């Protein structure tokens, strides 16, 4: 799908999250949510907080 780079890192804080690193490259499943947007990074999938993801159109 889409990709997305994230802005700030993020490490997962429930089991339905995933972690990720500033500058990673993120592909965008699922951003139907306003806070919450499905990932997939390094091989797994999970949410991260939207907003500290830029979509790369």
């Amino acid at each position: 799908k889409e990709l997305v780079l994230a802005l700030y890192d993020y490490q997962e804080k429930s089991p339905r999250e995933v972690t990720m690193k500033k500058g990673d490259i993120l592909t965008l499943l699922n951003s139907t949510n306003k806070d919450w947007w499905k990932t997939e990074v390094n091989g797994r999938q999970g949410f991260v907080p939207a907003a500290y993801v830029k979509k790369l159109d």
